[PDB]
Order: C-alpha cells, then sequence, then structure tokens
C-alpha cells in the first residue's frame, strides 16, 4: 500500500545525531531493504505482463506508482548516506 | 491541495540556516521524503480519477497535473538544496 | 505579469557576487523556488483561460511560461557555476 | 534587430578568456539571461504582428532571428560546460 | 537463480560488524567480486539464450525478462557494496574523531 | 578469454593478506596494471571484430540486391557481445582494485587508531 | 605507438622499490608527467588521423558515385541508401578508421595509466606512514 511505504521511508530517513556511527552502518541496510522492495515490485509487474500475454483493472499502473516511489526511496537513502558524511565533516571542522 | 499552499511550503522549506548547518543537512533528507510523499500521493489520486471516469472532471485531472509538476520541481529543488549545503561547507573549510 | 518585468527580474537575479559566495549558494535554491512559483502560477492561469473558453491572451501567457522555463534553466545553471567557481578557487590555492 | 549583428554579438560572447576563468563561469549565466531576453522579446513581437494581421520587419524575418537566438541559447548553455572542462583539464594536468 | 535468494543474500552481506571493522573493510572487496561474478554470469546466460533463439529464427518467454530483474538487482547489490566500503571508512573517521 | 577464468582470477587478486599490508599496498598498483592491460587488449579485439562486422554487412548488402563475383553477420555480432561481457567485467575489476587500494589504507588507519 | 609497448612500459613503471621509497615518491611525479605527454601526443595524432579520414571519405564517395574528375569508377551503382554501409566497408575508409579507433584505445590506456600513477603516489605515501607507525 502506498501510504505504508510513505510512512516507512519517513521513519527510515531520520538521522540520530547521537548515534552517527550506527546510522552510517545502518544506511546500507536500509538500501538493501528498499532495493528488495523495488526489485519485488518489478517481479509482480512482470507476472501481470506475462498473464496479459494470454490474448477495468488499474493494477499495473498502481504497481508503477509504488515502483517510482521506491526509486525515490533509493535515491533518498543514497542521499542520506552522504548527509551523514557531510555532518561528520562539519563536526570535524567545528573542532580544533 | 491548493497550489499556493505548496508554493509557500516549498518557499519555507528551501531556506538554509547558516548557523545550524548540521541540522539542515540531516533535515534535507526528511524534506525529500515529505515532498516525495506529496508527489507520490498526487499520482495515486490522478489514477483514481481516471479509473472513476472509466467534462468537469477532466479539468480537475489537469489541475492535479500542475500540482504533480510543481512537486517534481520541489524534489529537484530539495535535491539541489542538499548539494548547496555540501558546497557551503566546502567553502567554509576552504576559507580556514 | 509583464514580460519585461520578468526580464529585468531574472537579469538582477542571476548576478553572482564573488565576495559572498556562500550566501549565493544558499539563495540560489530560493531563487529556484521563486521562479518555480511563477512558472507554476502561469500554468494555473492558462488552465483557467482554456477552461473559461471551454486566445491571443493565451498566447501571451505562453511566452511568459516559456521565459520562466528559461529562468529555471538559468537558475539551475547558476547553481553549478557557483560550485565551479569554488572548485577553481580551491585548485588555484 | 539585424541578423549580422546577432551573429557578431554571439561570436564575441562565446569566446572564453582562460585568464579570467572564475569570472567567465559566473558571467555565462548573465549571457544566458541576455539572449533569453532577446529570444523572449522576438516571440512577443511576432505575437503582436500575428494579432494585427488577424484584425485585417516581416513575420518571416523575425523567425530567422528567433531561430538564431535559439542556437545562441544552445551555445551559451554549452559554454558553461566548456568552461567546466577547462578547469577539469587543469586539474587533470596537475594530477590533482 | 531466485530473486528472493539474492535479496536475502545481500541482506546478510551488507551488515557491518562494528567489533571486526578491519576484517569488514578487507572482506568488502571480496563481496564485490562475488556479486560482480553473479552479475557477469547472468549476462552470459542471457547472451546464450538470446543467441540460440536468433539462430532458430534465421533457420525458420518471460525468462529473458526475469534474468533482467536479477541482473538489475545485482547492479544495486554492487552499488550497495561500493557504498558499504564508504560507510566503513565513515565509521572509522567517526571513531577517531570522538577520541 | 573465458569469463569464468577472469572471475576466478579477480577473486584471488582482491584478497588482502593482513600480515603483509605494506606489500599489498605496493602490489595493488601492479594488479591495476594487469587488469588495465586485459581491459585494453579486449578493446583491441572488439575493434578487429567490429571491422569484420562492417565487411559482413556489406557482403550481406551485395548478396541481396544481386551483386558479387564468386549467417556470417549473426556470428560476428555474437562474438562481439561475448567480448563486451568480458570488457564490462574488467571495468568492474578495475573498480574493485581501486577500492582494494582504499581498503588497505582504511585498515592501516584502524590499526594506528587501535594502537592508542 | 603500439598498445603492447605501452602495456609493458606501464607495468615496468608502476613497480615500487621499497628500499628507495622517497625516490619513488619524487619519480612518481615524473612518471605522471611522462604519461601526460603520451596522452597529449595521442590527441594530436588522432586529430591528424580524423583529417585523413575526411579525405578518404571524400575520395571514396567520389569513387562510388558521380564525380567531376577521375577515371577509375565503380561499376556497382550504389545508391544513397546503401552508401553508409559501402563506405564503412571500403578498404581505405576502413583502414583509416581503424587506426583512429586504435589510437583512441591508446588514449584510453593512458588515461588509465594516469589513474594508476596517481594511485601509486598514494600507495607510496601509505607505505611510508606504515613504516613510521611500526617504528614509532
Amino acid at each position: 500500500r502506498l501510504e505504508d511505504l510513505q510512512e516507512e521511508l519517513k521513519k527510515d530517513v531520520f538521522i540520530d545525531s547521537t548515534k552517527l556511527q550506527y546510522e552510517a552502518a545502518n544506511n546500507v541496510m536500509l538500501y538493501s531493504k528498499w532495493l528488495n522492495k523495488h526489485s519485488s515490485i518489478k517481479k509482480e509487474m512482470l507476472r501481470i505482463e506475462a498473464q496479459k500475454k494470454v490474448a477495468v483493472d488499474t493494477s499495473l499502473q498502481y504497481w508503477g506508482i509504488l515502483l517510482d516511489f521506491c526509486s525515490g526511496a533509493l535515491d533518498a537513502i543514497k542521499s542520506r548516506g552522504f548527509a551523514i558524511k557531510h555532518i561528520q565533516d562539519m563536526r570535524a571542522f567545528e573542532a580544533g
């Protein structure tokens, strides 16, 4: 369901400043997760296209919406990894 | 959604607080999530409208498209905002 | 909106102050928002005019719309220039 | 406008002064604005002419000028990258 | 290959053991090799399938697309592992900084 | 070249001997040279084949349209694709080895750190 | 230049003598410079070859069609739609465009060489740091 993914990513992209080392590490796990989501959706869409090749239902278009969202999520997380690096650089800079 | 609400919201969102750069870098990912949800949600609504149709209604569809395009731009802006924060830090480090 | 007003406005906006490069990087995103709003608002009006019709004026808004597209391209390009200028500064040092 | 003037103007404009690379990078955006204004003004004039005609410099001549400005806009866009490349080359030859 | 097998394999792989950071840094390259081999082999199999079909056609289903899904996934995996390497460095910079 | 041979070779190559970190740092460049030579040579072969393809294409044009004095295209573009697979693999190999160079430094930074 | 000569040359160049590490660091700069020059020369050569290619293309197109001067002409009356295929297979065009592509390969190899050498400088620094570390 679209809103579930929206909510899940919203939780995922948050960065806990107090635990930056964990967050840097966990970011790769997040990437794996959304890569799996993204990947599975492609499989579902393929199955529909295989079944269609048998010859009202907006299914395929709906999966497409999820697929694009997961693309955005993958982008967001890749971006998140960078933010963590940026934050550490700023911390280092602010010190002597 | 009202366009002007989104316009004003983005205008507030892209502001960069020079004094709180670490926060801004982390928060940028969250902003990306928010507008991604907006963009994502608009597509779902447009799908629903086209599904329900399957004269007044085909105007509505055109209006959401305007909102969809605005959110596309917002995602670009926010992505771009993230880069600016990195650019600003590099300049600061350079100046030292 | 008047076309020449946008022309003068973009012309002022794209200027880059080298002495305040950090500000310019941040404000560039803000400029993008501003012109993104202009572009966005023009489309709504064109939708309203075509809806009321459902055509010379329509054409004029199109010109303003096309210009705002250009502004957005310019502002995007401006952001890159600012990074490029920094890269040049760092290198020469 | 005379075509030959625009030709000459652009020829001067696309030149890159390597000795002032930072200035050229910044000013290129200003150049884009300039030609965007030219291009924009021509469309308006052609619109004015088509309107006056629909009530009853040749329309065709403006088209020649309009197209030139398109090419010009293309040239200035390309130039920003050309400018980037000169810097890249410097970094490359420096091994840095 | 099954997609779900690849999904699970990567999920196990990207985990970072903080207690063995030096090992993880070294082994990360090995993971890249492993997934590059997966990616590479899938491409070879896809070539074999497409070639045998284009020989039969000259003389005269969803498989090939499914491999494509696996192929694209392995790209992501390779990207993730490249990313894992950076993450490990980031964590080390952080360890050093906090001291 | 056989793809599986390259797969196996890279797998041996990217291994890092923790006990000989300085040697590994030095040898990594040597490895880079090795795969760069592979990558480079594959491009040369692909160039030879692409020339063969442009001749086969003309032969095919002449065969139809009734010219000549007195199958091949499909074979050539298959070979070409196989070499393409090896080429892509070697790109990845170069990435891996570049990455291996960084890993070695990262490990040393960690050792120095752990040394108080 | 022959590709295999470059391959052999780089292989010799990137070797690191641990006993003369400061020297290797200084000479690494010279190596980069050396390969930067190869790269620079190759660009000049390719630019020259492309000119030769534009002369071969004009000469062969005149040969395969109706030309103003010339006596030896093609008895295969090739049409405009066939001309790209015919030109790409022509002995002279093919020879010139292979050389060009070959030089392009040499250019790419030198890019790679520059990457390797840049990397070599860091490897040398890393090794010195390690030695200092095991010492202190």
